[PDB]
């Protein structure tokens, strides 16, 4: 699995990717 802290919102958090 991955994940990225993408500066995006709601506020800057971690998404998974895949």
């Amino acid at each position: 699995r991955k994940s990225i802290r993408i500066q995006r919102g709601p506020g800057r958090a971690f998404v998974t990717i895949g």
